[PDB]
């Protein structure tokens, strides 16, 4: 079998990507953020208290005809950014463009903090990291491509995020008209339950290229490019005006600037962000001074390759018995 299906921007900025989802019997469709960074599958709902639903599409497992609640099963999460949910948990069937899993862990939300709360256009989450980091308890539950695997025509899914345009998720297959030359496949550690890799190094703009390991996850669930304060350094010092502010969060460059590419090492191949990738654009609005997306992982304790940089490219999460991380650009 195989799935694909559209992943479309929240908004201008890019700031997150939602993909279709279709879960239960009838089929309710959710507008799902597809996180390579987390392992958990979980939904607005029914049972999400009022106070914290604002605009967001629900789940309704009790109009389901294939749900069943898990008994006695809980979860409970926080991510990166301080946010965090938590509830109970069903069963139900889940397709993702076409491809569809019987028995899949839906995590209903009880409690939203006001992050998600305020985002109308997230319905909730779907985890493609390993099922390792998946918090139901007692019983811990495996994630969608986890549980599609076995069935898949090949062991994989694909992330080929747009810039200010919509993009694909592929399961089961590679579409090979969907980048140009190569994909340069690399190796994976899973012993933090992440799709983590190395790097081999950096290049700003039209400078020379620095070879360099760099540790890190491919993310699609966290927005931005969070690398080592020498290499975000050695960014923005091309940039005039660049600084860090410690009261916006960040570095912030003026909205007059035009920005140099980062170019980033897979093996031997190098994937190219355009500088347009990285503006965020004014802190607030009406403000000159434009946030940038590139930021320090100090403080982080990991590297994220988040969508700033995997929008860049056609990447590969091959799920294989010893998983690999493929990029090609496009």
């Amino acid at each position: 079998s195989t799935g694909s299906a559209t992943t479309t921007p929240i908004d201008s900025l890019d700031d997150a990507y939602i993909t279709p989802v279709q879960i239960g019997t009838p089929a309710q469709t959710l507008n799902l953020d597809f996180d390579t960074g987390s392992s958990d599958l979980w939904v607005f709902s029914s049972e999400t208290t009022a106070s914290e639903v604002d605009g967001q599409t629900i789940y309704t497992p009790s109009k389901s005809t294939t749900a069943k609640l898990l008994s006695g099963a809980t979860w409970s999460i926080s991510y990166g950014d301080g946010s965090s949910s938590s509830g109970d948990v069903y069963t139900d069937t889940v397709s993702v463009g076409g491809l569809t899993v019987t028995g899949q862990a839906v995590e209903s939300a009880k409690k939203v903090s006001s992050s998600f709360t305020e985002d109308s256009t997230i319905d909730g989450l779907l985890g493609l990291a390993f099922s390792t980091l998946n918090t139901v308890s007692p019983t811990q539950q495996k994630t969608f491509f986890d549980n599609a695997k076995a069935s898949l025509d090949s062991p994989v899914f694909t992330a080929d995020l747009g810039y200010h345009a919509p993009g694909t998720y592929n399961f089961g297959f590679i579409d090979t008209t969907a980048y140009t030359g190569s994909i340069t496949y690399t190796a994976v550690s899973t012993k933090q339950g992440f799709w983590e890799w190395t790097s081999t190094g950096y290049a700003v703009g039209s400078g020379t290229f620095k070879s360099t390991s760099i540790d890190g996850i491919a993310d699609t669930g966290t927005t931005l490019l969070y690398l080592p304060a020498t290499v975000v350094s050695a960014y923005w010092a091309q940039v005039s005006g660049a600084k860090s502010s410690s009261s916006v969060g960040g570095y912030v460059f003026p909205c007059s600037a035009t920005l140099p590419s980062f170019t980033f090492g897979v093996g031997s191949a190098r994937i190219v962000i355009p500088g347009d990738y990285i503006d965020f654009g004014p802190i607030s609005t009406g403000s000159s001074s434009c946030f940038g997306g590139i930021q320090s992982s100090a403080g982080i304790g990991i590297n994220i390759f988040g969508d700033v940089a995997l929008k860049a490219a056609f990447v590969v999460f091959n799920g294989a018995t010893t998983p690999t991380l493929g990029f090609a650009s496009k």
